[PDB]
């Protein structure tokens, strides 16, 4: 009946890209989010209630007052940007031991795939450490935000952690 | 008058097809199962109320969250794989041991019975050891989701279980 | 007025051919009993309210579920199968130990008259054990359901223990 | 209306499947007993909780754990296991001489008649020392489990000692 | 109804794994244990709390705060590491004359046996002096934390020392 | 209701072996006797707290601290062992004639008789000078601590000497 | 729930960056520390309460007023500068010497591993003498502050010695 999510990520990841194509339908053009932004979108008679948030250095910083209440998490990674999967994982692993994000359901949106040298989700499965999560239910998607392959099975094994 | 019931088993086993052809009574085209599917059907004037869940090896981990309040489990099983009926065993074995399925009724869909290299239903009731099972009724059904041979002489058992 | 039947018996008897020769009065085509059959049938001003349920090895142990509030047991035998007169004993003795049919009346329709193989109504009272029976009312009918021979003296016995 | 049971023996000998004869009905396929077994059974308007034990050598040691509170003990002995009855004698001279079964009734379940080598009950009584008995009631029956014979014959006789 | 466990061996031995094994029932990627992993698994209604600790040499000297307090322990052995057989002889014949653990029931999971060099339990019950055991109940199981074989039969024997 | 005992003898002979066989029932394996085991052991409704101690030529010199308050001896005495017969018969002579064991019960364990080359419990009685003895009850007994045999002969007959 | 740690050190070792590192996840600008630096940092349900310190000479002296109440001591020391391992010695040799950090647990930040002249936390083991610890716990563990290597897995042995 509701649910509350947190897309976060890296800059040019593809959140508010994401966000906009599962509210809106269409591709929009974008600015860098310096402050956040919200929306509701309903599926499976289901309400999320999105919140994207800036990846910029200094905004990575506010995401804490956005971990409480949070029962889902969208960690979305440029797949293209394959040299920035290191400090990517860093902010997961740091970002799954707080305790306030302790019982919050984790997804991943391996995103950009419609490019040619994208990296596969078992590539990015195995350079996020992700089989190391032990505490926490986790899932990883293949995603193109800009043709919405992919988003609309996320929202769906969301659906899982119900309640 | 009611009853809950959990379909699962291992990816490709045929959960889906068997709920939309006792729920349709057509053989539908078919996607990975990320989230859930939840139908009601009607029989004997009974009202199953089956819950379909995924089988990736992701989602084996959330079927926790289904235990709860069921009251007949369908462990479907391909028999045409049987590379993979060691697996479907592990699987059994450990949701046998879950206190939240004491009382829950077993049965068996041993689907994929009109392909050529099928396995009998006694070859597999011997190979996931069934016979072993002492806590709670049992049974097995050899099964075609695509022709409905076999599913409504499930819903049948399933009665016995009643109230 | 009133009263409540149980038809129980090996796989290959007779339950429901008859219970559906008391009800209809035509012999039917049958399928292996997997779930259960109950239907009302009236006789004498009273309406016996009777359940045949499945005699194969894994529906041999569900028919607890019915000895609750069970006022008559129907146990049919195969008189030509004389290779398991031993099992039915084997059933019968240890249905006649359970607590919830202490007063049951007991009827035993030997079935299968018709046959030239079969055998005496007597050497079935022999080979069941039935003179053994203390704390009970018994009695054994010769039947032959396709005909309706030995079927409306049964409810005719039953109808002594009334009430 | 109650009362307390502890089958024990040495490995191999019947008493799993003796327990679940008398509390389904049916042999089941066995495991080795590591920890234990507790099933209640029904008869003659007593519950009779029965605790199966693993016979193992290293299981031998926790019986103790066991003894306190135990009204009756059922000693199971394979009949065919003619090399192994010297075992046997002692596991149940040293657990005559426990303190805690100080009241406790014998019984003795010879079991495994079925087969063609088996040895008689007189010639186990005879093995076994049981008329050394003197500070203790005991009893001993030829049993089946697989067939059901003698099984309940003898907790006829564990009723002699209620209360 | 509860029960507290401390999973201890050498660094490499399995402990980790056997319990994310146990309780997510999927076999995790791992890290070296430099703290401590605590995690609740029910079985037979019983909720065993098992503590998982390190086997680094340095963390050896920190397993006394947990002795405390303890019912069962749970010493993992690598099989296929047969050059360090006897520093675990060592480990385990320190910590069994601590008098803490005065009471603690004894299992030893000797795994890896998946290996092809790995040693029966047999020749670990020899090497690790077992039989020398005489103030404490104790067990040997083999196990394959990777498949889970051996694991449900060793909380099934630490039922047997319960309360 | 109680009873202190004090198991002494050469090295070699079997105190160790006959205390845990009467404690826990099986044959463990041993290693010398430095210090002192201590045990209690319940039959016949008396509680016999039996001290093993060490056997080698520099603990038969620490045996003093043990004569107080002790009520009865077993003296254990190798059969097979024909060529230290002489030594064990100066300790036993010597043992005698201390004042603190001047009530003590004296029995005499000839032990490893399963052996070709045993010699009998007359030969030493003959050997070991116990008709010689006239302030003081004494009794010899052959044994088989391996096996059990006239080990719970022992303590029946130490019984004797109660209060 | 809670536990008081004391972060010292020699200057320019990395005491503010791993505290910063640790609090809010990124790398700052340092000034010397002059006074002191107090934050709490949660972790394994655990809240550490961190008081870094200055190492410049005129502040060494002042260390002791905080030895007081003090549960856990982070000794981070400079891998780089290969030049001041001895007057890190001498400093830690005295504080381990102090009655009021008598209990308190032992951590060794060896900290700039990224620096190629880097040595290895063996060697520091071996020049600052820790293996002559004995009536403390300790730990040495190899960091990178400007990446957060090996800081959480310090915080992790320190939980270890939790109340
Ligand atoms: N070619 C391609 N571009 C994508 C895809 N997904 C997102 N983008 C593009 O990449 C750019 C960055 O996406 P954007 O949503 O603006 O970043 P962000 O996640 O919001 O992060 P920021 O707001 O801090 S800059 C955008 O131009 C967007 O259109 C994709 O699948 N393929
Ligand atoms: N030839 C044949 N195909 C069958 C039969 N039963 C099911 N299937 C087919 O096998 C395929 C897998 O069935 P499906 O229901 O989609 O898997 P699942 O049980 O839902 O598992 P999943 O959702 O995690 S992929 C489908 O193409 C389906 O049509 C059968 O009896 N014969
Ligand atoms: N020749 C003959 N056939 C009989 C007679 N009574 C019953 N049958 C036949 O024997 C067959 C078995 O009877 P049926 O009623 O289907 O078994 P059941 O008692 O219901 O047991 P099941 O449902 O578990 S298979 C049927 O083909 C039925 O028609 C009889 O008197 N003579
Ligand atoms: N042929 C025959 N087999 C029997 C009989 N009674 C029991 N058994 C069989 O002998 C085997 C051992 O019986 P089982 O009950 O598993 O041993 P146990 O008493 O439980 O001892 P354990 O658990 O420590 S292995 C089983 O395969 C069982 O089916 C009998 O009367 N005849
Ligand atoms: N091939 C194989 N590997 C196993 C088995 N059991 C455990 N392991 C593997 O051996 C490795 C060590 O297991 P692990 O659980 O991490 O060590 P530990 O007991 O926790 O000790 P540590 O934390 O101090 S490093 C792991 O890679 C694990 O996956 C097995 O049965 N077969
Ligand atoms: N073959 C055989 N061996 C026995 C018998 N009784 C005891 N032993 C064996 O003889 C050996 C010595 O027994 P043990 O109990 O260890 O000596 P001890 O009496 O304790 O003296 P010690 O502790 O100073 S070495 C052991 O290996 C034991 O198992 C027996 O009846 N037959
Ligand atoms: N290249 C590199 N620099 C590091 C590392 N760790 C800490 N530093 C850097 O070394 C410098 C000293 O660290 P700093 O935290 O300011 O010293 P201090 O421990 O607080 O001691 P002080 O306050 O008395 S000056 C800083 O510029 C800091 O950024 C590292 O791992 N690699
Ligand atoms: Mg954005
Ligand atoms: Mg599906
Ligand atoms: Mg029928
Ligand atoms: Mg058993
Ligand atoms: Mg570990
Ligand atoms: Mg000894
Ligand atoms: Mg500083």
């Amino acid at each position: 009946k509701e649910m509350r999510i947190l897309m976060v990520g890296l800059d040019g990841a593809g959140k508010t890209t994401v966000l906009y194509k599962l509210k809106l339908g269409e591709v929009i053009t974008t600015i860098p989010t310096i402050g956040f932004n919200v929306e509701t979108v309903q599926y499976k008679n289901i309400s999320f209630t999105v919140w994207d948030v800036g990846g910029q250095d200094r905004i990575r910083s506010l995401w804490r007052h956005y971990y409480r209440n949070t029962e889902g998490v969208i960690f979305v990674v440029d797949s293209n940007d394959r040299s920035r999967i290191g400090e990517a994982r860093e902010v997961m692993q740091r970002m799954l031991n707080e305790d306030e994000l302790r019982n919050a359901a984790w997804l991943v949106f391996a995103n950009k795939q419609d490019l040619p040298e994208a990296m596969s989700a078992a590539e990015i499965t195995e350079k996020l450490g992700l089989h190391s999560i032990r505490n926490r239910p986790w899932f990883i998607q293949a995603t193109c935000a800009t043709s919405g392959e992919g988003l609309y099975e996320g929202l769906e094994w969301l659906s899982n952690s119900l309640k």
